[PDB]
DNA sequence: AGAAGGACCAGTGGTCCGTA
DNA sequence: AGAAGGACCAGTGGTCCGTA
């Protein structure tokens, strides 16, 4: 079992049986990686190439040894990495203002849905232009929750802003 | 059970308990009608937007009362259709030729892949971005026979092509 | 034989909940 | 309690093969 995330800043190594947040989102590119890898061998044998991370890409991974990722935990914490990618500031300045407070990885997780819905909001609400507009991100499928949030915000928007 | 389908020259009406191949390509263009039914919902609904044609749009189509429609007719002719689409000059003859010589739908359906593998060749042998590019095709998965036959070909091609 | 489609199957997206 | 991930489940892509 890998050992647990902690709330980190950038660039910090965390202390101890802990895992950093620079090593989570290091995960991500691993994933990246790996399905560039899949794509060349589909288009070398002919075959449908995926253009989003799929449980082949997983099985990949594990096949090479990174038996540390795993798709419930990346699937997880997506909106994360999400946050890091698309407004690289905001995100380090969260993960300072949590570090702070001491809070716990759950909680920062939490927190990294809002900036992400006003990202949406600047963009028409559509979160998944939002993500396609990032060569990163765009391999990702975007998280239930955080679609739910920002249709729900789309509506009060039209709601609250049509009185 | 629909009629079975026979080989008709383009506008021309099956006689008797039989069904056209104007007919056939019409129900493409019912599908796609329903996909686009689908497509509106899922965005108003804030839920993810399907681009192709899936299990969701069949069981939309029977919904409707649509039921003559189902998925294994439909990807087993979809070859047949993309020839009309990205060549209807071509696929008009290929259907003449076939009725002259008194061929059954099977033989005919079979003799519509080369000049697909064909188009595929004058565009480096790209079928998905053959399929992708023509608006009506590009919610149709590529059949796998069809895939199969372009990658065997490309191959002969650097083979063949490299001495 | 020629052909239409119910129904199954392997593998997917999605994440719960038994575990440490 | 906070957290990592094995494993399951509903529904998908894909098409065989029992049917007419």
């Amino acid at each position: 079992r890998e050992h647990p995330f902690i709330v980190t800043e950038p660039g910090e190594v965390a202390r101890g049986k802990k895992n950093g947040l620079d090593y989570l989102f290091h995960l991500y590119e691993q994933c990246r990686e790996f399905l560039l890898q899949v794509q060349t061998i589909a288009k070398d044998r002919g075959e449908k190439c995926p253009t989003k991370v799929t449980n082949q890409v997983f099985r990949y991974a594990k096949k090479s040894g990174a038996s540390y990722i795993n798709k419930p935990k990346m699937r997880h914490y997506v909106h994360c990495y999400a946050l890091h990618c698309l407004d690289e500031e905001a995100s380090n300045a969260l993960r300072r203002a949590f570090k702070e407070r001491g809070e716990n990885v759950g909680s920062w997780r939490q927190a990294c849905y809002k900036p992400l819905v006003n990202i949406a909001c600047r963009h028409g609400w559509d979160i998944d232009a939002v993500f396609n507009a990032h060569p990163r991100l765009s391999i990702w499928y975007v998280p239930t929750k955080l679609r739910q949030l920002c249709h729900l915000e789309r509506n009060n928007a039209v709601a609250a802003a049509a009185a």
